[PDB]
């Protein structure tokens, strides 16, 4: 029987970068609620869930987990240099995804300390609604009290420790100030509440609670930020933003149900909502393994409620699962329970085949809750065989923590998203790992593709034969073979044995050596023996095919193309260009948000290093990008010929 219930339960996550002072405002938070990857905890009869959210903000696939995983979130602000360029990166995702948050403006005893200032920032770089629930009382050293607006109390701050918080009257000197502040806080909530607005000019008197009930409302809806105001370190105004959370942020039950599809047609949406009457559902957002327990596997539950021992779906994956014991993080311990109800978060100890991304449900239903391709890769020379092991070792476990790279053993060659990405898989290894490697340069991992058909045959004299029509497929579409065989001059028995021999025989690539892709196989003919003819001739059939049609297929070089969207001031908005188009980069379409403009542009990948280090010596540290793939390109033939001479 649950201690607590839905509507006292509260997922969040922490949304601030490094000088922002997030992981002293993280302990902070841990200590008030005590007595990671997931941390469970309370604050005044609440269940408090704090989400670990990524280190970094190129890792798209994780915060948008992250944000999957969680409800709300506690954005931490520097109280001198206001936002930040990744926090709203990652602001209007929580946005996409409807995530309410809450401001925490914080470091306000030090220098530059502006808080009325840092406020204005999520009004002009993010066109947000946000007005502070709270004032304080000087900055710098001087920094003392905090006015409550809602409930119009104020507090004093005798000491470093946040101890003996002394409960205070307004000030008459700051009377004013907090009078036309409450003001200003009022309306910001009323643009979207209506019976309030009459209250408002009509003058009625709002009262405390009432008006709370009416700000909840907002943030929950996400038409509003609530913000507040304190230092970390000096323990000031974190618990009144700990009430905060409790007060505003949403529950389980305040946000819009998880979207999903089945196991067979994923096309429907299938609903997740928290009932422990339902069927079970949960996400699995992180796995790490402990030196006694073994892999632990994190995990929340969003419909439905689960038991210790019991048996499950490992819905992705298309497996049985059985449940061993739960665990629970706390701050400082660790605790059992044997029932895991919605809404709730637990990490599992002993799920064989379990990985990140996966989606457990319940044995009966089929149900999914979440859904890859290298552009970039390196090379990586291990030291004598000692090392050679443990890599080679390492690397089948970061599959399962990792799915989003690929294995490639020929020296071993890792391919994946980006630097950034393959780089902290690199950091894995080289540390947690330790392993002692030399590490390449990333290279553009190009493909290539026919440009045109034909009919061809290869033929082994031991003895195969095939026809096959060779076509230039859609761009995207991959490879399908079609079998087109009637009379049997081929026999089935060795139909599949040469879908087989073209895949290998093209992954191999008939150019620069590049794998080959979108392109159309169908096999209408051929001639077979009955001694000689062996599965390994049908092989080398259709690799000889291949080679033949090579010939005669105008075969081209393919590199990746990036969707680059920046943002910056438009007096230098020309320049950026000059740049993109010396990039062989084309600019498509844009649109301006608040002050400043996006401009969405197409890049190859090839092109983009080192852009980031020309964004700012343009545009004077005023810049910045996002990018990711889009699709492949043909590569003009003045560089195609290079590359080929290379690999040559």
């Amino acid at each position: 029987a649950r201690e607590f219930s839905l509507e006292k339960t509260r997922n969040i996550g922490i949304i601030a970068h490094i000088d922002a002072g997030k992981t002293t405002t993280t302990e902070r938070i841990l200590y008030y609620t005590g007595r990671s990857a997931a941390t469970t905890a309370a604050w005044e009869g609440h269940r408090v869930n704090i989400i670990d959210t990524p280190g970094h903000v190129d890792l798209t696939v994780e915060v948008e987990r992250s944000l999957r995983v969680l409800d709300g979130a506690v954005t931490v602000l520097d109280a001198q240099s206001g936002v930040e360029p990744q926090t709203e990166t990652v602001w209007r995702q929580a946005t996409t995804y409807g995530v309410p948050r809450i401001v925490f403006v914080n470091k306000m005893d030090k220098l530059g300390a502006n808080f009325e200032y840092s406020v204005s920032t999520l009004h002009d770089r993010l066109q947000a609604n946000a007005a502070p629930i709270q004032l304080p009382i000087g900055a710098e050293d001087e920094f003392e009290a905090i006015i409550d607006l809602v409930e119009m109390k104020c507090f004093k701050y005798t000491n470093d420790l946040g101890t003996e918080i002394e409960e205070i009257e307004i000030p008459e000197d700051h009377l004013d100030r907090a009078e036309e502040a409450r003001a200003s806080l009022i309306e910001a909530v009323a643009e979207t509440s209506d019976e309030l607005m009459e209250k408002y000019l009509g003058d009625e008197e709002i009262s405390v609670s009432e008006l709370k009930e009416a700000i909840r409302q907002a943030t929950t809806n996400v038409e509003f930020y609530p913000v507040l105001c304190g230092t970390a370190f000096k323990n000031k105004g974190v618990q009144l933003m700990l009430d905060a959370v409790i007060d505003y942020l949403p529950s389980p039950l305040d946000v819009k149900p998880i979207i999903g599809h089945r196991a067979s047609n994923p096309e429907e949406e299938v609903i997740a909502k928290a009932d422990d009457s339902a069927e079970f559902a949960a996400l699995a957002f992180k796995v790490m393994t402990d030196p006694y327990v073994g892999k632990l596997t994190f995990f929340r539950v969003y419909s439905g409620t689960m038991t210790s021992g019991s048996y499950v779906k490992n819905s992705t994956k298309g497996k049985r699962e059985r449940v061993g014991r739960l665990l629970q993080m706390h701050a400082n311990s660790r605790q059992e329970i044997d029932t895991v109800y919605s809404g709730d978060i637990a990490a599992a100890v002993g799920l064989k085949d379990t990985g990140t991304g996966d989606t457990l449900c319940g044995e009966k239903n089929d149900i999914i809750l979440e859904s890859p391709e290298p552009v970039i890769h390196l090379s990586v020379e291990p030291k004598s065989k000692a090392d050679q092991d443990k890599m080679t070792q390492a690397l089948v476990k970061l599959q399962e923590e990792d799915p989003t790279f690929h294995a490639h053993t020929d020296q071993v060659i890792i391919g994946g998203m980006g630097e950034l990405h393959l780089d902290i898989l690199v950091d894995r290894m080289k540390k947690e790992f330790n392993v002692e490697c030399n590490v390449g340069a990333p290279m553009v991992s190009y493909r290539e593709t026919f440009k045109s058909s034909a009919q061809v045959q290869g033929k082994f004299s031991q003895y195969g034969d095939v026809h096959i029509e060779f076509t230039p497929n859609e761009t995207g579409a991959g490879f399908e073979f079609e079998n087109a065989i009637v009379g049997g001059v081929v026999p089935r028995e060795y139909i599949p044995s040469v879908e087989a021999g073209l895949k290998d025989a093209m992954e191999n690539g008939v150019l620069a050596g590049y794998p080959l892709i979108d392109v159309k196989a169908k096999l209408y003919d051929g001639s077979y023996h009955d001694v000689d003819s062996s599965e390994m001739a049908f092989k080398i059939a259709a690799s000889l095919a291949l080679k033949e049609a090579a010939k005669k297929c105008d075969p081209v070089i393919l590199e990746p193309m990036m969707k680059v969207t920046i943002e910056m001031p438009e007096e230098y908005m020309g320049d950026i260009m000059g740049d993109v188009t010396s990039r062989r980069g084309r600019v498509d379409g844009m649109e301006p948000r608040g002050n400043a403009q996006v401009v969405n542009a197409y890049v190859p990948l090839s092109e983009m290093f080192g852009y980031a280090t020309s964004l700012r010596s343009n545009t004077q540290g005023r810049g910045t990008y996002t990018m990711y793939f889009d699709h492949y390109a043909e590569v003009p033939k003045s560089i195609a010929e290079d590359i080929i001479k290379k690999n040559k």
